[PDB]
């Protein structure tokens, strides 16, 4: 993926988050810090936080990342679409993993219900990777489809948290 997209991925709590636009920031519910009084200098009360299972969306009252453009955000990718899971590691190493996305579904993961899309990695995902984006290109427009939330032990299945309607 291009550098402009990688720069949108920043460390966030126990995982990562993705600047969809200067004002919109998506991450995993499992990683958002629950005791924080602010994110990126903005008092938490001024941030509009939305939550759809494991998809956590933060709308900021003013542009924060003015250097980025507004990307397309969609609920998953068409079934069979090969996407790239942009994993950043704590070291700073970039570890783009290719995945073929599959069934959209409401899934039960460890008792909890998760809205998202199953994928298959095509050297895998690890505990610190949640919140990293699933990205693919459609023509000339890059598209983010969700954020990493889970991966099935004993197989290549990974779970991409998506946002509902
Ligand atoms: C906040 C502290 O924990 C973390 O590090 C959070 C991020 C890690 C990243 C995983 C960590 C490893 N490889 C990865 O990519 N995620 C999880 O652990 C998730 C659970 C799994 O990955 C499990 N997968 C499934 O249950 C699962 C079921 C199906 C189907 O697919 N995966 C186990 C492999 C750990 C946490 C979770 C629990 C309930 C939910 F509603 C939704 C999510």
């Amino acid at each position: 993926a291009p550098p402009s997209i990688w720069s949108r991925i920043v460390n966030f709590g126990s995982g990562w988050g993705f600047w969809v636009s200067p004002s919109l920031f998506i991450t995993s519910t499992h990683v958002i810090p629950q005791g924080a009084k602010e994110f990126f200098g903005v008092p938490i009360k001024q941030i509009q936080v939305h939550k759809s299972g494991e998809f956590c969306r933060l709308r900021f009252p003013k542009p924060i990342r003015t250097d980025v453009t507004g990307m397309i955000l969609e609920e998953g990718a068409p079934e069979g679409t090969v996407v790239t899971l942009l994993i950043k590691r704590s070291t700073g190493e970039l570890m783009p993993l290719a995945a073929r996305m599959g069934t959209h579904a409401t899934m039960k993961i460890q008792g909890a219900t998760v809205g998202g899309q199953m994928g298959m990695l095509l050297l895998g995902t690890t505990p610190g990777d949640c919140g990293c984006p699933y990205i693919y290109k459609r023509g000339n427009d890059y598209v983010v489809i969700g954020v990493h939330t889970a991966a099935a032990r004993g197989g290549n299945t990974v779970i991409c948290a998506t946002q509902g309607s």
